[PDB]
């Protein structure tokens, strides 16, 4: 087929056909071609990629609209508890997703490495913050109503707002375990109470980043996954560090450009979605030198 096309781009470290090349493919052709390639080659094409080009936010982008989703979200977990713990990608990877995602990655994880997720969780990481009892809660409770909307209102004006120390397990239950509709009115509530935004009244409250960071996340989804994922990536853009931003918005694009194709309508929250990765992306580092088009060309903005 066109199989030995890219086997020769990769070969070349040509990261400019790479984009256009992958800018034809749809998700299910993409699995296809990735086996085929793999059979007419004998080479597993993720990893032959990860082998070819440079190494940085492009490949990371590549290697992973590249792949099979839940496949991903697990690379993903895997390098993410290595060193210390990369709260963001964690949080990425489990507050955006389905009972059923959560699951079918419970399950490739499982036969990835072969331990349960639930348990290196507990191992790996220690329950002191919001950013941990999140990524806990998020593999453990479902979403089911209370029926106290006003009630928990207050929880959430009282913990982030009036407490000094914010019950961080009962704030992050409280989001987490929370349905969708419930949550309208739990967050219409407290804006009333407090005057001021759920979002906000988090930032406001939590210094640490990726807390603040992930309890939005959280609370985003349950107003909408897309929106979830545009709080997600407008954090990514507006991070000062360039290799901490380019490794986020390369993260965030390869795990939900197919999945939550419409972020960028939530993203008018913050601006243009389009324009902001247009501006923000101009770095010459040859390993993000072309991360600004090949995340342009799996959001189908450029
Ligand atoms: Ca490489």
């Amino acid at each position: 087929d066109a199989i030995p096309e890219v086997k020769a781009i990769l070969e070349a470290k040509n990261e400019e056909e790479l984009v256009t090349f992958t800018s034809r493919w749809s998700a299910e052709e993409r699995k296809e071609l990735r086996t085929q390639f793999q059979d007419t080659t004998g080479l597993e094409f993720i990893a032959f990629l990860k082998k070819c080009i440079k190494n940085g936010p492009y490949e990371d982008v590549m290697a992973l609209g590249w792949d099979c989703n839940i496949s991903a979200r697990v690379n993903v977990i895997k390098k993410a508890m290595k060193n210390v713990n990369d709260f963001r990608a964690i949080h990425d990877v489990v507050l955006i997703a389905t009972p059923d995602e959560r699951l079918k990655l419970a399950q490739a994880y499982k036969e990835k490495t072969g331990n349960d997720l639930l348990q290196d969780f507990v191992d790996q990481i220690p329950l002191t913050s919001a950013a941990s009892y999140l990524c806990h809660l998020a593999i453990r409770e479902n979403r089911t109503p209370r029926g106290s909307v006003a009630s928990d209102a207050e929880v959430l004006k009282h913990n982030l707002i009036d407490a000094d120390e914010p019950d961080h397990e009962a704030v992050v239950r409280l989001i987490i375990t929370s349905t969708a509709d419930e949550y309208k009115e739990i967050n219409h509530r407290f804006e009333v109470l407090t005057g001021k935004s759920v979002q906000e009244a988090i930032e406001t409250r939590y210094a640490d980043k990726e807390n603040a960071r992930g309890l939005c996340i959280a609370h985003y989804y349950n107003l909408a996954p897309a929106r979830a994922v545009a709080y997600a990536f407008h954090s990514a853009v507006e991070t000062q560090n360039d290799d901490m931003a380019y490794e986020q918005a390369a993260r965030i694009t390869g795990l939900f450009h197919d999945l939550h194709k419409f972020a960028w309508v939530h993203y008018a929250c913050w601006g243009v979605m389009r324009d902001d990765i247009l501006s923000r992306f101009q770095s010459k580092e040859a390993n993000k030198v072309n991360f600004r088009d090949a995340c342009l060309m799996f959001w189908k903005l450029a």
